[PDB]
């Protein structure tokens, strides 16, 4: 099999310590393939799982739409992993670009792996951040006419706004996150890697950059409750997204099992209380020019979006919520 060490530098492994990698490296097998070689097919049963060490490769998943959506496999990351967690069949084709080497595991392989302290976890929060590109974005029209697209974060999120051309104002950003700094690496790492079950985040779109996110941060000693914020891009405000997007938020939550939303805001901020008053917020100072608010997480009918959008949106939701 591989060295302990050869693990040890897996994506999925950092800060196991040595022995808990023991039988797993000892199980696993060498693989090496050439460039532009099928690894795994879309569709196909499932019996095994592959650490890259070195090369990469083109992930392909064809969706309802029809549409090829396109990913990147790399050195140190697991390939074939989600077939084995949901027993399933391939989400996705894999193939080779360059020459790549790695080692292999079965199902027995998998179950060893899947107990080490820690991994499991992150195996599932891999897996459900990408399925998550795998989702068909939801059209959403607004009364202006603008049409844009409604779908989970992506880590991706992350490089496509700070080198995107959609503009968040130093006010925006001190009304969100009380500084108008731009925010740095580690924050926006925060903001766009997630497990959706705890911390989950809706991203609207103008159908290739994001104008605007939503998220609720699941409390750590009351699991029904979640604190919720809302980003939008300057050009973007005022036009109906946020009142969309508490929507869509409270969607996903019922999904989550959360049952009220916790809210902080500058005492300043007329749109966001606006938009949480409609919902029977009640303000109380927290700290000095702060207000919070707690609210039930509206049920059925009374929200505004319509039976054919909500399902839309629960269908998205339970999707990345509860594929793996
Ligand atoms: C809990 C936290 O998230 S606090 C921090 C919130 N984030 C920020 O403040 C950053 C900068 N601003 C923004 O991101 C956005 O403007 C948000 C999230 C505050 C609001 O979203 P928007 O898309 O601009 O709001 P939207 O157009 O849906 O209208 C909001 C509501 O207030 C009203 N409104 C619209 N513009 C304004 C305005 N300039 N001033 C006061 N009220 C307004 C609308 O009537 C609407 O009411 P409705 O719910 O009955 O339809
Ligand atoms: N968005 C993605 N980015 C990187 N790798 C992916 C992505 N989606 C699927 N994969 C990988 O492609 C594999 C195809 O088979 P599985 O579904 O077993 O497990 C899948 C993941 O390992």
């Amino acid at each position: 099999g591989a060295r302990v060490e050869d693990l040890a530098g897996m994506d999925v492994f950092q800060g196991c310590p040595a022995e808990g990698l023991v039988s797993l490296a000892a199980s696993v097998q060498p693989l090496r393939a050439a460039a532009g070689q099928v690894l795994l097919r879309q569709g196909e049963p499932a019996v095994s799982f592959l650490l890259i060490s070195s090369g990469s490769a083109e992930v392909s998943h064809v969706g309802d739409d029809g549409v090829a959506i396109i990913a990147r496999a790399l050195p140190g990351m697991i390939v074939g992993e989600i077939a084995l967690l949901r027993d399933s069949p391939r989400s996705a084709t894999v193939t080779t670009i360059e020459p790549l080497t790695g080692w292999t595991g079965g199902r027995g392989a998998f179950a060893t792996m899947v107990h080490i302290p820690g991994v499991g976890e992150r195996l599932l929060r891999t897996a459900r951040q990408r399925l998550a590109a795998f989702v068909s974005p939801i059209p959403v029209r607004l009364a202006d006419g603008t049409q844009l697209m409604l779908r989970p974060v992506l880590p991706g999120d992350r490089e496509r706004t700070v080198h995107g051309h959609i503009q968040f104002s130093g006010e925006t950003l001190y009304r969100r996150f009380m500084s108008a700094r731009v925010p740095s690496p580690a924050l926006m790492h925060y903001l766009s890697e997630v497990d959706y079950v705890d911390h989950f985040v809706w991203v609207v779109t103008d159908g290739s950059d994001p104008v605007a996110d939503a998220r609720f941060v699941r409390d750590e000693t009351d699991p029904t409750v979640a604190e919720i914020a809302f980003t939008v891009a300057d050009a973007y405000q005022g036009r109906g997204i946020g009142s969309f997007l508490i929507g869509a938020l409270s969607v996903a939550a019922r999904v989550d099992g959360v049952e009220r939303f916790a809210a902080r805001m500058l005492s300043d901020n007329v749109p966001m209380r606006t938009i949480m008053d409609r919902y029977g917020a009640v303000w109380q100072r927290e700290d000095v020019g702060v207000i919070t608010t707690m609210i039930d997480v509206p049920g059925p009918g009374e929200l505004s979006l319509g039976r054919e959008m909500v399902d839309q949106i629960n269908r998205v939701a339970r999707q990345v919520i509860e594929a793996v």
